[PDB]
């Protein structure tokens, strides 16, 4: 009957908004207050949510979708017939949770030390040296210690999390966990699209590594660079050298048009986290989108303490499934980096507020990239030497043409050198669980793309018992990462149609759509469908056309990639890699 499948929606949600609402209570305090106490109640709500999945998911199954006339319903009903973790068996089920606290603990508190020395910390301190060191082998120990402390560790959880996280998806009906990963997007094209993406980037990455490459040649040394090979991949600023902007002071395209110290002036200036997010807050009312509420001030964790607690300060964004509450957790540092991913959390808080009345199982965005997505195209707006001058945080940089090729480099250093990375990521764990790499090759396979994809390899050649990519976060806290490739390429898509919907012309990296109302109305009417409809729709709302495309990121950068080129051209360079098999003498 569709009366009782309604009926069970119904069930499903109000059951469904309490427990999951009592789960991020409980996630929350933990995060915000470690101790053994709150990592105790947070795992008897980890079991309470598991058994209300297991219920609700099993009553689901029984229904025939085939047989639901109602779209909305079929939508909800096939999704929870998916329970993921809670698909497995009880022992299982607990093996499974405790190998992710595991990993997680262990990426969380591992140390890189010197012998009668000091311990570093992964953040600020060994961060703080791979992007301020211009010293090759003061980033190669932190770059290789970091390595050796935290992916080692992680070797001897991975081959079991990846049974369990395969076996779980199989029991839902998928073949591995990267199937099942991939249907969020629910694509059937989705890797030939991501491929295409990733094809139309070619020309500028390359452009931009190959410049990148000279100039470290002419700062580290002929010795340690190779013109027409990979770069070492601890010379970019970032430990996974996923963004290269911190060195910035090495590849400045135009030295003779210096730009402000952004950060000493946000200091001097007496800028404060919640100043930042105020900021933010301030940027998305000017479109007029959703103000966060009182309860947002009262609630949010937007500094690290001073009271003892001890807290996990990764910059993240809470919906607690109730409507009204909806919170950020990060240890704010003040920086310019900093206020963009401020910008970034806060396009988390504003979907939340925006499909708070669907229902919960509906509250995501319309795929996870669009997620991702919202708050970074408010950040290419309040990053313009514009809006920064409005914010005085910079001299008047407009006009001036290399201010203008310095600017779009500094953009590029993150935003195009990151679209290979991002990439990389799930390339490499789609075929661990597809099975197409063992834990024979897990490392190996790692570098062979990132030697494809990046044009990167390791400064100091791996060794059995290494498992770097277990010292990225995201991998022993299994969180998917290909949302942020796609969030990086549809957020030009969509800084391109909110600037067209503002009637700007020229440059679209000359675009700053603050206090358009006609930009804000494109993005409400699409994060309000949630996930109650297939992305595409959300991407004809805010774009008028339902691809994802690289176009407006080409666009944007069509300057640079004309500057590259000529500058390549009379240096002689050698696009790519040939010598890809070249790795560091010494
Ligand atoms: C297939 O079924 C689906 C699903 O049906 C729904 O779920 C099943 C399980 C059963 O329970 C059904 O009884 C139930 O309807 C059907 O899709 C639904 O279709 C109805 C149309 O009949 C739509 O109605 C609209 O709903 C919105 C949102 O409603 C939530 O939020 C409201 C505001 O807080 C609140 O009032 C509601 O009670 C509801 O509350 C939330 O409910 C969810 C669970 O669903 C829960 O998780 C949340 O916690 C809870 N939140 C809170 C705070 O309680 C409602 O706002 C709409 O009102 C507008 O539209 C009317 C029609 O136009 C209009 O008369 C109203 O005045 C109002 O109009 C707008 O007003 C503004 C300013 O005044 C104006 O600017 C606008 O232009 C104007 N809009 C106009 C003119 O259009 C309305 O009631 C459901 O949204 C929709 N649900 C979903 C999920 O899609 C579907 O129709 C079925 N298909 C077929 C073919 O039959
Ligand atoms: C805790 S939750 O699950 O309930 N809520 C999620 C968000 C809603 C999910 C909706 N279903 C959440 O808070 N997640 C944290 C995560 C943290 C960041 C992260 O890891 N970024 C990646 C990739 C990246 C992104 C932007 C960028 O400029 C550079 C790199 C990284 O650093 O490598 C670190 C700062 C930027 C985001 C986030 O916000 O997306
Ligand atoms: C950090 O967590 C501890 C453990 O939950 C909190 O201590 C509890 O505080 C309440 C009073 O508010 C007592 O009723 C409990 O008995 C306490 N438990 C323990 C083990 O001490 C503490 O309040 C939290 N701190 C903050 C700042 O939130
Ligand atoms: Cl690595
Ligand atoms: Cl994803
Ligand atoms: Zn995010």
């Amino acid at each position: 009957d569709e009366a009782e499948a309604s009926k069970f929606v119904e069930e499903y949600d109000r059951t469904s908004q309490v427990v999951w609402n009592e789960y991020a209570g409980a996630n929350w305090n933990y995060n915000t207050n470690i101790t053994t106490e709150t990592s105790k109640i947070l795992l008897q709500k980890n079991m309470q949510i598991a058994q209300h999945t297991l219920k609700y998911g099993t009553q689901a199954r029984k229904f025939d979708v085939n047989q639901l006339q109602n779209t909305t319903i079929k939508r909800i009903i096939k999704k929870v017939q998916d329970l993921e973790r809670a698909a497995l068996p009880a022992q299982e089920l607990e093996e499974y949770n405790k190998i992710l606290l595991d990993m997680e603990t262990t990426y969380s508190v591992a140390t890189v030390c010197h012998p009668q020395g000091s311990c570093l910390q992964l953040e600020p301190d060994l961060t703080n040296v791979m992007a301020t060191s211009r010293k090759y082998e003061d980033l190669l120990w932190a770059w290789e210690g970091w390595r050796d402390k935290a992916g080692r560790a992680i070797l001897q959880f991975y081959p079991k999390y990846v049974e369990l996280i395969n076996q779980a998806a199989r029991l839902n009906g998928y073949v591995d966990a990267g199937d099942s990963w991939r249907s969020m997007y629910e694509t059937p094209s989705l890797e030939q699209d991501l491929e295409r993406l990733f094809q139309e980037l070619q020309p500028l990455y390359l452009n931009l590594h190959a410049y990148v490459r000279r100039a470290l040649h002419r700062h580290y040394g002929a010795q340690h660079i190779n013109l027409e090979g990979p770069i070492p991949a601890h010379l970019l600023g970032n430990m996974w050298a996923q963004t290269w902007s911190n060195i910035y002071d090495l590849v400045v395209p135009f030295p003779s048009a210096p730009s402000m110290d952004t950060t000493e002036a946000m200091l001097k200036q007496g800028w404060t986290p919640r100043r930042m997010f105020k900021e933010a807050d301030d940027f998305f009312t000017s479109l007029g989108l959703l103000p966060v509420p009182p309860e947002f001030w009262q609630k949010s964790m937007l500094e690290k303490p001073t009271d003892g607690r001890e807290v996990v300060c990764h910059a993240s964004a809470w919906d607690f499934y109730n409507g009204k509450d909806f919170r950020i957790k990060q240890c704010t540092t003040v920086n310019l980096e900093d206020l963009v991913v401020a910008h970034h959390e806060m396009g988390h808080i504003q979907y939340f507020m925006q499909y708070k009345d669907l229902p919960v199982a509906l509250r995501e965005g319309a795929n996870p990239g669009f997620h991702e997505a919202i708050g970074d195209v408010l950040a290419l707006s309040v990053s313009t030497p514009k809006h920064l001058h409005s914010l005085n945080l910079l001299s008047s940089e407009g006009g001036s043409d290399e201010h203008d090729i310095n600017f779009l480099m500094k953009m590029a250093l993150d935003k195009i050198a990151f679209i290979p990375f991002s990439y990389l990521v799930d390339q490499w764990r789609w075929r661990v669980f597809d099975g197409s790499i063992t834990k024979e090759n897990y490392n190996q396979e790692w570098w062979s793309l990132r030697l494809k994809y990046q044009g990167l390899c390791p400064p100091v050649p791996r060794t059995q018992g290494d498992f770097d990519p277990g010292a990225k976060f995201h991998i022993p806290s299994s969180v998917p990462y290909i949302r942020y490739f796609v969030s990086f390429i549809i957020q030009f898509q969509f800084h391109e149609a909110l600037c067209q919907a503002a009637g700007h012309t020229g440059p679209l990296h000359k675009c700053d759509i603050y206090q358009s109302k006609e930009a804000g109305q494109r993005l409400a009417t699409a994060m309000k469908l949630g996930f109650s409809r297939p992305w595409p729709e959300a991407m004809q709302l805010i774009t008028g056309q339902p691809q994802m495309s690289a176009s407006a990121m080409l666009s944007y950068f069509k300057p640079l990639l004309d500057w590259l080129r000529t500058e390549n051209e009379l240096h002689g360079e050698k696009l790519g890699w040939p010598q890809y098999n070249w790795t560091p003498n010494s």
